[PDB]
């Protein structure tokens, strides 16, 4: 199976403990603005159980310590804005205090999964991997013409009915922000946020759209420049995925 379904599901069965332990209720959901009018003037990255879950089924924690750390915005938030020892810092205090718990009582198997899940660290195939990707993208699918309105995520200013549309932003910089965290070990999860570049636009400019004329072409020259390396690539991912089931293994 996938360890990053397994892993997530292990996490989102936290999220369901920790939406239960008594009095948790005002870090279910996001702050309503409309109503605590002052807290999106002071908490500049909100957290709470049901944004923590959405994440999770985007796939977007790799490990225990990722998920923590946002479940730890939460406690870090309402301390900041209802202070270090007021009740509800206490009430997401538990929460965090609950997770600590039951992460460490997964604990071994929590690590093998993220063992199968991670890339491995100080892997030469790994650099060597993630550095082809990266001259991929920016020496040929950031050199398609006109491609600039998928270099950089979208600027809300400029187009401010974007992030209520698209479920998953992707551009070709965030790409490269995985790449440099080598989170990609094969071609699988590469290609798939690429596509998912073309997906969003023909969501939003659909194929009315030259924009959307233009993501394609993003997409059809990764596709060359990989059958390009394709010889040099499955070696890589070979070798990658080799010492990967090696310490699976050990
Ligand atoms: C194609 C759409 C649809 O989805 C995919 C992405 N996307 C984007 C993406 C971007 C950027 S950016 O946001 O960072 C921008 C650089 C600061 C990501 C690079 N820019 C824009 C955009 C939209 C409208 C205008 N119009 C103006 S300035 N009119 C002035 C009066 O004539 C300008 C730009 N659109």
């Amino acid at each position: 199976t996938d360890p990053m379904v397994t892993l997530s599901s292990i996490l989102e069965s936290i999220i369901n403990d920790m939406r239960d332990l008594p009095n948790t209720y005002p870090f279910h959901t996001p702050v309503n603005a409309k109503v605590v009018k002052d807290y999106y003037k002071i908490i500049t990255r909100p957290m709470d159980l049901q944004t923590l879950r959405e994440n999770v089924r985007k796939r977007l924690y790799p490990s225990r310590e990722e998920f923590r750390e946002h479940l730890e915005l939460i406690v870090k938030n309402s301390a900041t804005y209802n202070g270090p020892k007021h009740s509800l810092t206490q009430i997401s205090q538990s929460m965090l205090d609950l997770c600590d718990e039951k992460l460490k009582e997964k604990e071994d198997k929590l690590a093998r999964l993220e063992k199968a899940i991670n890339p491995l660290l100080d892997d030469d195939d790994q650099v060597a991997f993630s550095f082809i990707l990266d001259n991929i993208v920016t020496q040929k699918m950031m050199a398609v013409p006109d491609s600039w309105p998928f270099h950089h995520p979208v600027n809300k200013k400029f187009v401010p009915d974007y992030y209520k549309v698209i479920v998953n932003p992707m551009d070709l910089e965030t790409i490269r922000k995985n790449i440099s965290k080598h989170k990609y070990q094969s071609r699988e999860s590469f290609l798939d946020d690429v596509n998912l570049i073309l997906a969003n636009s023909v969501k939003y400019n659909g194929p009315e759209s030259q924009y959307t004329k233009t993501a394609q072409e993003i997409v059809n020259v990764c596709y060359q420049t990989l059958t390009e390396y394709d010889e040099h690539l499955t070696q890589l991912e070979k070798d990658i995925c080799t010492a990967k089931e090696a310490a699976l293994e050990e």
